[PDB]
């Protein structure tokens, strides 16, 4: 029958391929779910969407959103509201069984306009054979990778943070952990330095970014604009700490039993050859997936993300993928019966296991099956509770260029200056200039 489109960044494009193949086995026919990738960065994608939606391409159905894009596609009229939904299910079937961080993230003016399925939170990962103990705090990250450097070992701190978004999350991260903000609760006022406590959350969290930088044994690419991979950096053994989202779990074990780990030998355990399918993804046994975690387990570890103080935990920038559906599709019920299949349980559980995507469905976090197979089950729920947001704004695409730009690079990063420099280029970018 009909065809309903689902666009997805290019690297979850294989997994969200997986679900939608079983959902049109759900279907028999009556229609058709299609993924499409778009390009790797937030940015991108949002580009490429609001391309097609300004465009009216009316071949545009489902979307996977950055939670950070929902105000923007609110407010334009480009996500519909879930309660354009013909059948009035989608509502109920967003919010029923689903953990209150995302959704907080999918809403906007008190209507949610997607459905959330993945989240995301970032982890500490580390090498506990160089490091005894994993950091709590950022000044034991800065301790650590000095040792480390001092004593020949590999000394990098992979933080997925060049001159994008990544930065901008860490940056926003450190920042509520300091007690700080961006933009106050209505998004209407720049709060970085607007009283003595919040500019002295903002200085705390630039003098991190700065100490970080001018480490010894720091990556030499902090100056080199590229797009090097914190994941692989980490896998290719040149940094023994990284703070990264979960899928990098994921990743851990499947590269290491394709011979791509170094320092994890696991195509070298017999246990385990033929544990990769024939497309490429590391689908083991219960036994295999414990011989392969045991292993792992000496040299990868998890932890929470860094405090920023002393005694009380950080509080993570969350991130993730809410299903949205256009407002050029043709066929409402589709697309939305079509968003309630790609976020079911079976769905979720596998977005999980073998996508590496944390799931959204609270249930999973008390399933103990579920648990078994991601161990970082609880340090993740953890965090969700407790989670920092980036600013909810129609003009988010140019905050972050703008604030990206002022962090960019972080060697050259001043506190004081710095601060107020921020501060000005985010009220640049909500009185209305990208
Ligand atoms: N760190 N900020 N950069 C983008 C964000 O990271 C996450 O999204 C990106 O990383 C995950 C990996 O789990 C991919 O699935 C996404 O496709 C990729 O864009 C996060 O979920 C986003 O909200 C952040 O903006």
């Amino acid at each position: 029958g009909l065809v309903v489109s689902f666009y997805t960044p290019a690297t979850d494009g294989a997994t969200f391929t997986a679900i939608a193949q079983r959902c049109n086995q759900q279907f028999g026919g009556r229609f058709t779910i299609a993924q499409v990738s778009l390009p790797r960065s937030p940015n991108e994608q949002r580009l490429q969407l609001a391309r097609r939606l300004t465009g009216n391409d009316r071949t545009l159905d489902v979307m996977a959103l950055d939670v950070v894009w929902t105000a923007e596609f609110a407010e334009a009229g480009w996500a519909l509201p879930l309660s354009d939904d013909p059948a009035g299910l989608a509502e109920n079937d967003a919010v029923a069984d689903t953990l209150p961080g995302p959704l907080a993230t999918a809403g906007w003016n008190h209507k949610l306009y997607a459905a959330p399925v993945t989240t995301n939170t970032q982890l500490l990962w580390y090498r506990p054979d160089l490091v005894n103990s994993p950091p709590t705090d950022w000044n034991a990250m800065i301790a650590e990778a000095a040792r480390l450097h001092a004593a020949g070992e590999p000394s990098w701190i992979a933080v997925q943070a060049n001159q994008g978004e990544g930065l901008v999350v860490w940056f926003n991260t450190l920042l509520v952990s300091a007690g700080g903000s961006v933009l106050s609760e209505d998004g209407r006022h720049v709060t970085l330095t607007d009283t003595p406590a919040h500019r002295a959350a903002t200085v705390s969290a630039l003098q991190i970014l700065k100490s970080v930088a001018t480490t010894p044994g720091a990556d030499p690419s902090i100056t080199r604009t590229e797009e090097g991979s914190a994941r692989l950096a980490f896998e290719q053994g040149k940094a023994a700490l990284e703070v990264n989202w979960p899928f990098v779990f994921a990743s851990m074990l499947e590269n290491a039993v394709k011979g791509g780990v170094p320092f994890l030998p696991l195509n070298r355990i017999p246990q385990l050859a033929g544990s990769i399918n024939d497309i490429g993804t590391f689908t083991p046994s219960d036994e295999q997936f414990r011989i392969a975690y045991d292993a792992s387990q000496q040299v990868f570890g998890f932890a929470p993300y860094p405090a920023v103080a002393p005694g009380q935990p950080a509080k993570v920038t969350i991130g993730g993928l809410n299903l949205a559906v256009a407002k050029t599709t043709r066929h409402r019920a589709e697309a939305f019966e079509a968003v309630r299949c790609l976020r079911d349980q079976h769905n979720q559980r596998y977005v999980s296991l073998e996508g590496g995507l944390p799931a959204v469905r609270a249930s999973l976090y008390s399933d103990p099956q579920f648990q078994a197979k991601y161990p970082m089950h609880a340090i993740i729920r953890q965090q969700l509770t407790d989670a920092a947001v980036r600013p909810a704004t129609p003009v988010y695409q140019a905050l972050s260029i703008r604030l990206a730009a002022v962090l960019s690079p972080i060697t050259e990063i001043d506190p004081e200056s710095t601060a107020d420099e921020l501060a000005a280029q985010a009220q640049k970018a909500i009185d209305g200039m990208g």
